[PDB]
């Protein structure tokens, strides 16, 4: 198991524009296109991301390419983030993956907001972090995914994904 496989399980793969858990236009493997309510705006952002007239449809290869970009951008974003980097640097390989997953889902900003949890993680108080991470809109809105990510931080194993 690795980050890519982890995220592929969490996000799924859809080759046609769809609305995510929040109602926003997405495609591929969790690639958010736009938060605007406009499907045209979403088709346009799509064509611009792929570099062709897609008509709202992409191939598997194109989805995998956006995915590679997005995973890399997330890593690079954590590393550049003064609040995130120290956490990430303090974690083992499996747990770093859990942090990446959260950033991929909610953005650097949104994750950055879990200050208390981040500090617990950095202190290696796994059980306490897990409880604190659960008191969040994130957990109440996507509880199954949330639980899988929290299990990963609590345990440091990929058990939640097997
Ligand atoms: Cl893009
Ligand atoms: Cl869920």
């Amino acid at each position: 198991m690795n980050i890519f496989e982890m995220l592929r399980i969490d996000e799924g793969l859809r080759l046609k524009i769809y609305k995510d858990t929040e109602g926003y236009y997405t495609i591929g493997i969790g690639h958010l296109l736009t938060k605007s309510p406009s499907l045209n705006a979403a088709k346009s952002e799509l064509d611009k991301a792929i570099g062709r007239n897609t008509n709202g449809v992409i191939t598997k290869d194109e989805a995998e390419k956006l995915f590679n970009q997005d995973v890399d951008a997330a890593v690079r974003g954590i590393l550049r983030n003064a609040k995130l980097k120290p956490v990430y640097d303090s974690l083992d390989a499996v747990r770093r993956a859990a942090l990446i997953n959260m950033v991929f889902q909610m953005g650097e900003t949104g994750v950055a907001g879990f200050a208390n949890s981040l500090r617990m993680l950095q202190q290696k108080r796994w059980d306490e972090a897990a409880v604190n991470l659960a008191k969040s809109r994130w957990y109440n809105q996507t509880p199954n995914r949330a639980k899988r990510v929290i299990t990963t931080f609590r345990t440091g194993t990929w058990d939640a994904y097997k």
